[PDB]
């Protein structure tokens, strides 16, 4: 689709992530052109799966704790998209619940942006 | 123009930056679609400037102190433009001097995401 942007109105999309730990599920994630790497809630795991410790530089500043990295690659299903999104790798929010769109799964879209 | 997005390379673009307390000046900041405002640095600004003091949430934590808020309206230019962007209001990044055009400018450009 072509997705207009608004400041009022963050750009969503629904995704079926699936993290191979548990059951696929569909959330409300953020279209994020500022994101390096996927963002995905701790919700979606399982309690015991293995995470690594990562620090992030963010707007708020640096943190050592709120996100972790995955072990295992997370496949994402985009409701147009027949194609799975393969990730290798992403970040888990251990606390705020965000789920983000960002460049690596963006580009296997193959989305862009476009200013006339 | 058409930008692709890539998670090894940032989209960013050269912009024409005029805060009405000096003269324009040249900065290269990164385009994101999960920025509800723009932040421009504080170094566009001389050390006597009146802003206000506002609270930011980012993926680092939340801070009542990196950023503040512009006065006046800031006027944003650039490449493939010939009319200003006019911001009533925007961020500024006291900490790191980051510079982000987001939605509210990427709404007056006409900015779309397209996912085909
Ligand atoms: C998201 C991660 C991959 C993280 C490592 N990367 C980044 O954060 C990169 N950025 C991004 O990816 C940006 O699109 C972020 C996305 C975000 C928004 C709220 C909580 C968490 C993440 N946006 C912001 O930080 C922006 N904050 C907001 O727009 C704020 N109003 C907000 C609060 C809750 C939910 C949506 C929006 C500002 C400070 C730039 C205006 C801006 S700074 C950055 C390093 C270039």
């Amino acid at each position: 689709p072509v997705i207009p942007l608004d400041p009022a109105r963050r750009p969503v999309i629904k995704a079926q992530v699936d993290t191979q730990t548990s059951h696929p599920k569909t959330i409300e994630a953020l279209l994020d052109t500022g994101a390096d790497m996927t963002v995905i809630p701790i919700a979606l795991f399982s309690s015991n799966t293995p995470l690594k410790n990562t620090s992030v530089l963010g707007a708020g500043g640096q943190t050592q704790d709120h996100f972790k990295l995955t072990s295992l690659p997370v496949l994402i299903r985009l409701p147009f998209r027949t194609t799975p999104i393969v990730l290798t790798s992403c970040l888990v929010d251990t606390k705020n619940n965000w789920a983000i769109i960002g460049r690596d799964a963006l580009q296997q879209c193959q989305g862009v942006l476009y200013l006339p």
